[PDB]
């Protein structure tokens, strides 16, 4: 069972050295915090929080860090580096990868405005990476509402509430305008728009992503708070404001019936969205996790130990 006291003992200081890593880093990176966050996000749906995103190749395994998920979008392994080094010097051979990455998620969010609290710890580093996994289970921009909970319930998270609430981790950060040239000019196959965006934001999306233009251009997901962690991204989707597809389809799909209350329950109200992430958080956080002697303390997060 994972525990919030794990290093209570250990290394009382962990959580201190995590966030004293991505204060100094959001100084020069002001987008650090979201994309910390997203790994964590996309190391628990591969396998579990197990920290296998973070291992580079290896001519035996392939990284998912090339899966089409995270290739030339993922970032930030660098100052999970950082800190694993100084987690080290501090702690060494202590703390494992896979919870480092969990707290640095947990503080990034804290950092840009959002709840606070002690996630679970004991958690273990995988002897290997998942690619081919992690092209299957990583959801897509372009997933229909079914399809989104179908990923979510294919790696264990069952409840409406769990994708509402995680979703709301789009409250910051940046995406590619790459994801969404088919809602601004030609979607599913219709010539038109997506009918579900709202107009007047749509204008202001093709000015930002032209047709042909620079595909890997950014724009922000929360239009309101770009970088701070509110509850500003379900009022956009009230609105048909939502960025990607995947965004808007929790407010709009046929197939809302479910998760529509949550989305305006969370919008209404900053303390009902912040204790649905953290139950969500903690719930995905609990995804099949390597415990005791099982697995590895990996020293260097981008390599198994020798
Ligand atoms: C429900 C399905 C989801 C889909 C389809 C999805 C899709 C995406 C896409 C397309 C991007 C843009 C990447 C880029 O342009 O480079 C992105 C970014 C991001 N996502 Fe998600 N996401 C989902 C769920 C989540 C969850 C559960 C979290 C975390 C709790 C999360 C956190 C983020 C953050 C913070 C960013 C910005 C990262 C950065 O700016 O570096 N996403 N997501
Ligand atoms: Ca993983
Ligand atoms: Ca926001």
């Amino acid at each position: 069972q994972l525990t919030p006291t794990f290093y209570d003992n250990s290394c009382p200081n962990v959580s201190n050295i995590v966030r004293d890593t991505i204060v100094n880093e959001l100084r020069s990176d002001p987008r650090i915090a979201a994309s910390i966050l997203r790994l964590h996000f996309h190391d628990c749906f591969v396998n579990g929080c197990d920290a296998s995103i973070l291992l580079d190749n290896t001519t035996s395994f392939r990284t998912e860090k090339d899966a089409f998920g995270n290739a030339n979008s993922a970032r930030g392994f660098p100052v999970i580096d950082r800190m694993k080094a100084a987690v080290e010097s501090a702690c060494p051979r202590t703390v494992s990868c896979a919870d480092l990455l969990t707290i640095a998620a947990q503080q990034s969010v804290t950092l840009a405005g959002g709840p606070s609290w002690r996630v679970p710890l004991g958690r273990r580093d995988s002897l290997q990476a998942f690619l081919d996994l992690a092209n299957a289970n990583l959801p897509a921009p372009f997933f229909t509402l079914p399809q989104l909970k179908d990923s979510f319930r294919n790696v264990g998270l069952n409840r409406s509430s769990d994708l509402v609430a995680l979703s709301g981790g789009h409250t910051f950060g940046k995406n590619q305008c790459r994801f969404i040239m088919d809602r601004l000019y030609n979607f599913s196959n219709t010539g038109l728009p997506d009918p579900t965006l709202n107009t007047t934001y749509l204008q202001t999306l093709r000015g930002l992503c032209p047709l042909n233009g620079n595909l890997s251009a950014l724009v922000d997901f929360d239009l309101r708070t770009p970088t701070i962690f509110d509850n500003k991204y379900y009022v956009n989707l009230e609105e048909q404001k939502g960025l990607i597809q995947s965004d808007q389809e929790l407010f709009s799909s046929p197939n809302a019936t479910d998760t529509i209350p949550l989305v305006r329950s969370f919008a209404n109200s900053t303390q009902t969205f912040f204790n649905a992430f953290v139950e969500a958080m903690d719930r995905m956080g609990n995804i099949t996790p390597l415990t005791g002697t099982q697995g590895q303390i990996r020293l260097n997060c981008r390599v198994v130990n020798s």
